[PDB]
């Protein structure tokens, strides 16, 4: 069980540090809203709904 | 400046937390080449590169370095 909690924990610190930076990135990009401010707000967007989706996978 | 400043800062924050994202993800790697193998390390192989593919976008987008 120590062991097996101690994966859990590293599964679940990647998963938080994940959602971590989906707010920072949206804090960026919330914060920064002519065009190239608008198409990088759309890639972040996009970076974010990204990372959102790969990391679904790890629960 | 305000707003200079406030974005100066919310890329250092996106620095910091993909940091320690990739940090995290170096230690869940360590785990994944000794608990086993088959369907999850395979899984875990997918998982990771991707993960590791969307911080560098992130890195393009945002340009934290």
């Amino acid at each position: 069980m120590t062991q097996l909690e101690e994966q859990l924990h590293n599964v679940e610190t990647v998963r938080s540090i994940t959602m971590q930076l989906e707010m920072a990135l949206t804090k960026l990009k919330k914060d920064m809203m002519y065009q190239v401010w608008q198409r990088e707000s759309k890639a972040l967007e996009s970076a974010i709904a990204i990372i959102h989706y790969v990391a679904g996978d790890l629960k």
